[PDB]
Formats: C-alpha cells, structure tokens, sequence
C-alpha cells in the first residue's frame, strides 16, 4: 500500500542528445534520424524578446547544427536537413538512434499526468511526474539549459512523447511543446508578457486522491452525505475547481470502495473551507496530482 | 525555478534488475557482476512467512531451487552456481557477470537521507520515487505484494551506492528492507507479524532546507528578525517529535545565498509547527520534511 508522486523508469534516456547553435546550446531528443529540439537554440540571448524565427531559420545551415550524444554509446551525428515545425526544429541526422523506443506523439489534457526526464547539455539528471494543469502549465522544477527535457506517458512498451519543455512563465511554472510543434496554452516562445489563465484544482483527481485514502485506511473525511454532479460542477465554477468528468478508472475505485463519487464531491466542499486539524495521507490540503489512473495502478495493480 | 519530488534517471538500476523464483514464489532481485541479491523470504511458502526458519529453509536449498531471469535489456536466463544466506537477503552467485553493471559501493543511509526507488515486479521495473529514511528507520513508499527486492540507491558521480532492498510492509505507507550487508533497517524481523515501531519524528534539517527553497523561490512571508539558536531549537525539539538539528555546509550555502540565517528558520519552525495560520509554503499547509538541502541546493542552484 501507500501512495506516492512516482514516474515511469526513464528508455528516454538513450534518446537524449546535445545540440548546439552557435553560442546557444540544449536538449534534443533523437529517435530514428530526427532530433527534435526547441527553435530557440537559434536565437542570440539578446534577441529572446523578439526573435524572427523565420529569418532565423533562414541565415542556418545543416553546418549551423551540432548534435553530440554525452551518454550511453557515446557518438557525434551529422546533421543533413533542418526544418521548423511550430517551436521545435526537425533536425534530419545520418544515424538512425539503434536505441530509439517503440514510440508515439500524444498532446495531453488538462488533468492528466505524465513522468519528466529533466536534462541539462544532453546529460539527464533528474525525473518527476507533473500533470497539465488546467491553464495549460506545468509545475515543475527546471533551471536554464533545461529547454529540450522530454515529458511522456506509457502504453506497455511504447513511449508515448508528450511534452518538450520550452520555458519558465512564472515561479516553479512551466511550459512547453508538443511534437507537433504546438505549445500548450498556445503560449509564445519569447520573452514577453503572457500571463497564464487562473488554474483550477482537478476535482476528478481529487476524487482519486480520496478514494486512494481511503483504500489507504483512511477514511474520517467520509460522511453518508452527497452532492450531484451537477450540484457539483455549479459550485466548481464559483470556487475555482474543473468540471467533474467521471471515467471508468473512477467507477472502480468507487466499486472498490463502495464510496460513491456523489459523498466524495460533499467531502471536497466541505474539506476546501477546511480540514479542522486532520490529515489525508499526510497532507493538510487537497490533492490533485494523483489520477484515477495512477490510483488504480499504485493501490490496486490495476491497469484498465 | 520550482521545487519537486525528484529521482534520479533510472536506467543505470534497470539494467541490473533481474526475476528471482525458488519453488512458488517470486520476486525481483539486483543482478551485480557475478552476484544476484534477493530478499531471504523468497524460500519461504506464502503460508510459513508468519513462522519461518530461514537457516532450515536455507540448508534444504540447492543451487538449482533458484531460478533467475532477466526480462529487459538483452533477455537472459542465468544459472546458478552458488548461493549463501547474508542476515536478511541471499547472495546468489550466478555464472554471467552482467555486463551492465555500473560502478558501486554499499552504504548503509542515515535517517534524513532520501534516496531513489525503482519499483519493480516480476523483475521488471514499473517506477520509480524518492523516499527519505526516516527518523524510526522505516520509509514511506509505494510497494504492493510482488515489490520484494526493489532497490534503493543514490549516486554520487558515476558511482550508485545501493543502499536498500525492499522487503515487507509494516503498516498502511510504512515499509521497510535490507542495506546490502544484509541488516534489516529498524532491525525489524522478515516475518508476518505485528512489530512495533518507534514514533516518526520531522527531520529539522530538511524543513530548514525546504523553508530555504521556499525563500529562494519567492515564499518569505515565514520569515522574522526573531531567532532560535541551534542548542535551544534542539531543547525544544526533544519534546514536540523534532530530530536534532545539525548542520552542514550544504544548509550554510543557502544561508549564505539568501541572507537568511539558519537561526530564523529554527524560529519559524517552532511558529510554524503551531500552525500556518491560513497560509502555504510551496503550496503546502504542512511542514515538508523529504527535501534535504542537497536537494534543494541542485534543484534551485547548479549546486
């Protein structure tokens, strides 16, 4: 039993790469001949607040590249296409990576979880799980030179690439793209103002979260009480929560439990004006970083 | 900037983790040159663990009750040639040095220290999370039944100290297992049976570093001239479930880059520990105490 912030074992770290860009230098992810890394490695740092990214890509050659692989087998890759998908460069190289994973491109919602692997100048150093928050940031912990860190899930043994990391918007907020080059929240890859949407706590995760407490031995918080979904998603609007969708991974654990979904959405209103001196699983606040999914997989063994 | 729960890339540890099975049951054991260490309670039935006599369990094995397999990677069966019994793990000596086997040392970690877990089931590894050796040498992790043998360990440089081998449940989120020399943490017994465990404590170090991080990630408003010195902090924390509060040049280093002095956050900590009075610290209402300051020094700085 218990339930704690963990992250797939880090596959990825075999695609991790070093790319270069005259003074600029960070992470690209190689996976057959593609390196995928942020276009930003083409801009001088006194031109960040507006880059011509078009120009940019213009004045390069394949030359202008330089991929080196620090980890692993160690290697330097040739560069022989470039191209600008969104924010990211396509880097064609002469090498197909031999440790390149069975692997998809997925864009994640709002509300769901994926592992990080945290890298700086090719070499990886850390791992954690985020999810995307409802504003279409992550909170993570990421310094510069960390640009071109990868985020995934994973479906038995294929990786499904998520998430290329791109910048810092605000303290221990983050961001980044997909690999189709978009970036979450449609934010900019410059250093201009922004500002992201409010964020919301994950009712549907806290859901799991109560639920794991419960399976947990944990369970002072639940009353015979309800409230609706609808009721629910009412007053969601009003206090800064998501819209409750349930999923099939939630009615499991409420099958599991026999807790219905309706006495949990009365204990988050009642536990957001506050928690009286308790505890759930160590936390004197709400919870909304553990999915239905994650519960269902740390607590039962359970994958669908 | 930003602070989170961090672990250390896993796939050094992956590459030398192996399936472990004698008779019905199984587990995951760490496959190191020609060395395959498992938990002892491998030999016992599922029905004995509440009982078990390990050295008579020990002396009806051969070589060959143990089957060993490893499933990622370059799949191989391993034979085994040898096997010895070292407090609560086996060593079992096998007849392929693995040839991934990264540089190591064994060290026995102290409470406050985290280390990183790759969990593991049917010796393949499913995930992994950082976890501190608390003050009543248990830790709080996240293990079902199959997770036997998963392996703890930090690395310093090119080298991983392994420092942890999973070994049972001792109540809802509260595990324990083997340093490498085989000694139990807590020395509690590989047995189904109720064991008591000493109270938990908040590591002070650790607060201190995460009030720390707070302040170099833009949270300050804990912060007051008033202080608390080390020798009285440590008065106080004998009687409200503190550990001592001793320091080093990695918590100096954050004094240092955020002008605020250790003596402060011992303050903070005695307010805090009475309440947060309606506000959060790195979104917690609660005091964190798994962040040690060489985490905080790494994730904040490049140090």
């Amino acid at each position: 039993s218990g339930l704690v912030k963990m992250s797939h074992p880090s596959d990825v770290e075999a695609c991790m790469v070093q790319v270069t860009c005259g003074s600029m230098t960070l992470n690209g992810l190689w996976l057959d001949n593609t390196v995928w890394c942020p276009r930003h490695v083409m801009c001088p740092a006194d031109q960040l607040s507006d880059p011509n990214y078009d120009a940019l890509l213009i004045s390069m050659t394949n030359h202008s590249f330089s991929v080196q692989k620090h980890i692993g087998a160690p290697a330097n890759l040739r560069v022989v296409g470039h191209a600008m998908q969104g924010t990211l460069l396509k880097l064609t190289v002469d090498v197909a990576n031999p440790s390149t994973p069975a692997y998809t491109f997925t864009t994640v919602k709002p509300g769901a979880a994926f592992s990080v692997l945290a890298c700086y100048n090719g070499r990886p150093t850390g791992t954690f799980t985020v999810v995307m928050r409802p504003n279409y940031t992550i909170k993570g912990s990421f310094l510069c030179g960390s640009a071109g860190s990868v985020g995934y899930t994973k479906e038995g043994s294929v990786i499904n690439f998520c998430y290329m990391h791109q910048m810092e918007l605000a303290n221990g907020t983050h961001t980044g793209s997909a690999f189709d080059g978009t970036m979450y929240g449609a934010f900019m890859d410059k250093q201009v103002h922004q500002v992201q949407l409010t964020d919301k706590y994950c009712s549907v995760n806290v859901v799991a979260w109560l639920y794991a407490a419960i399976l947990n031995g944990c369970a002072w918080f639940v009353k015979p009480n309800r409230t609706s979904v609808v009721s629910f998603n009412e007053w969601a609007l009003a206090n800064q929560f998501t819209e409750f969708v349930g999923t099939q991974s939630v009615d499991m654990l409420a099958v599991k439990t026999g807790v219905a979904i309706e006495q949990l959405l009365y204990a988050i209103q009642q536990l957001y004006t506050g928690f009286q001196g308790k505890q759930i699983l160590g936390s004197t606040m709400l919870e909304d970083e553990f999915t239905p999914e994650d519960v269902n997989m740390q607590i039962m063994g359970v994958v669908m």
